[PDB]
């Protein structure tokens, strides 16, 4: 049961690549559109999500459009996925980047991150409209795997 | 809008993720596909390719909790590796080539992903959101990998 403003997912507001007429639902039930135009999204929500009040769109399962978001680059965390059902992820200090999270124990990543519009999640923001479940981040006593080389937990990518 | 011939080529094989997935083809139609046990019933009208295929078009309109896992035995396959560039995959055994790419000196990680991280696989479509494929190149530019550089046609250096 959805439930005005408590159900509510944490939406992007933000610079779009792609213009058009996006569609999402809100987990309160909510139907939420995005009018596109020139990188920027107008809004158009009830007045029981959340979303409408903070000017968001909540990026899901349920989202349509030919749109998709170009996140800012000061971001300070976020989740990559590694694998089919892994993610590791990414604190970013300065220019430099540092898995301190992971899914799963020996969790193979590629050498160096990509830009930020491939990551699943930013600052607690959905980016993708497909994304598996995250499973509890480990962050501590754990490695992740680059080809050969094993890195401890907190380690920055080996290219960079 | 036209029915057969408008129509996306769709997708058929293991979802993971059970449940309901909703798209509309370029045709018009709208399809359901009901994912139970990683397979998946189409409902779709006799008016698209792929109701009479029984295949799923991905694409920008698609909804529902599912995704493709397609088998690791594709031949080609669409790889975005930059927010609008992509690079052609070809398999060859357990070996893969880049044969084309969208524009010359593209970077590429140095492993192929598992194939549901391709954005389409011989043909068919397997993401929601897709910048369009400019068109792509195969002779005469190079692809990076890190700080070396190959050739259109070689293949990946992780292999
Ligand atoms: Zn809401
Ligand atoms: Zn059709």
């Amino acid at each position: 049961l959805g439930v005005p403003f408590f159900s509510c997912q944490r939406g992007y507001k933000g610079v779009w690549r792609g213009d058009g007429i996006m569609q999402t639902t809100c987990p309160c039930g909510a139907q939420i559109t995005g009018h596109v135009k020139n990188g920027s999204m107008r809004i158009v929500g009830p007045r029981t999500c959340s979303n409408t009040w903070h000017g968001t769109f909540p990026i899901n399962a349920y989202t349509t459009g030919p749109c998709t978001p170009s996140p800012a680059p000061n971001y300070s965390r976020a989740l990559w996925r590694v694998a089919a059902e892994e993610y590791v992820e990414v604190t970013r200090v300065g220019d430099f980047h540092y898995v301190t999270g992971m899914t799963t124990d020996n969790v193979k990543c590629p050498c160096q991150v990509p830009a930020p519009e491939f990551f699943t999640e930013v600052d607690g923001v959905r980016l993708h409209r497909y994304a598996p479940a995250c499973k509890p981040l480990l962050r501590e006593e754990v490695t992740f795997l680059v080809g050969l080389n094993q890195y401890l937990v907190g380690s920055q990518l080996p290219c960079e």
